[PDB]
């Protein structure tokens, strides 16, 4: 029961986490992303544009929100000194998206972002969430081994 039986526990700022056990195919259809280091941005691109091909625009909008709204990003502050530092690192070859950008996008887009942990391509066992919504009002990502992210579309 994804709408009522989840015990989300505060982590930090707008981030919470939970043990939540379900076969993801009962609630979602999975859309694969290219297995490169841009997979997080590819998954969000699929949500925004119906194609993973716009992943650079997602990286761009994260950098821009860091510049215009730096004060609202305490999670980002744990890892980056200022917006210019974030822009420098996120443009680098080999940068991998994740929790930093989940915070940024939840606040830029004003919706919830959820990472659903799944290690056997069937069963989710944990969630981590930025924002206060449930999965129907969220960007849902399947978070599998080696920090690969695929996109999940609610049924």
């Amino acid at each position: 029961n994804l709408k009522e039986n989840i015990v989300w526990e505060h982590v930090f700022d707008n981030c919470s986490q939970a043990n939540v056990v379900f076969s993801y195919r009962e609630f979602f259809n999975k859309e694969l992303t290219l297995p490169d280091g841009n997979c997080f941005f590819r998954a969000v691109s699929t949500f925004l544009y119906d194609t993973q091909n716009g992943w650079i625009e997602v990286k761009n909008m994260c950098r821009e929100f860091a510049e215009t709204n730096w004060d609202e990003l305490p999670g980002v502050h744990q890892y980056f000194q200022d917006p210019e530092h974030y822009a420098r690192e996120s443009k680098r070859e080999g940068y991998w998206g994740g929790s930093v950008e989940a915070e940024i996008l939840s606040k830029l887009l004003k919706l919830t972002v959820i990472f659903w942990k799944c290690e056997d391509d069937v069963w989710v066992t944990q969630g981590i969430r930025w924002g206060d919504g449930n999965y129907l009002t969220a960007i849902n990502l399947l978070h599998i081994q080696f920090d690969h992210f695929d996109f999940l579309v609610p049924i």
